[PDB]
């Protein structure tokens, strides 16, 4: 959480969003926020995230909808998403899910977020925060 959360900010463009996300992240995280509806209303309206920034949002979010599942989601990405969650179902650290992830495409990790979406607990939580961590990165580096 605490790492990931540096990762997710860095693909959110600059304003008072940023924040926003931040402390919306923070307060569910510490379970203040309790009310997830609420908070995926929120993140649905929200302008300015591309699709694909509000469908990782989501994940993390639902990890601490159909505008989730759409923007998670061509087939050589999903051939190779469902060979990189073969992996993390196998990963039981956040480090070792995020090591494996790096070395595939964003559009193969996105579409491994969303395997695992309709999928919850067929990776561990530390997998699928690993895997968070290794699509943000590689989105922020471009």
């Amino acid at each position: 959480l605490t790492e990931v959360e540096t990762y997710v900010l860095s693909i959110i463009p600059s304003g008072p969003l940023k924040a926003e996300i931040a402390q919306r992240l923070e307060s569910v995280f510490a379970g203040k926020n309790t009310d997830l509806e609420a908070l995926m209303e929120w993140l649905k309206t929200r302008p300015i995230l591309s699709p694909l920034t509000k469908g990782i949002l989501g994940f993390v979010f639902t990890l601490t909808r159909r505008f989730v599942q759409n923007a998670l989601n061509d087939p050589n990405n999903m051939d190779r998403a469902v060979k990189l969650y073969k992996k993390l179902k196998r990963e039981i650290t956040f480090h070792g899910a995020k090591e494996v992830s790096l070395s595939y495409s964003t559009g193969a990790l996105a579409s491994c977020m969303g395997l695992i979406y309709n999928r919850m607990g067929t990776v561990t939580t530390e997998a699928a925060f690993g895997l968070v961590c290794a699509t943000c990165e590689q989105i922020a580096d471009s």
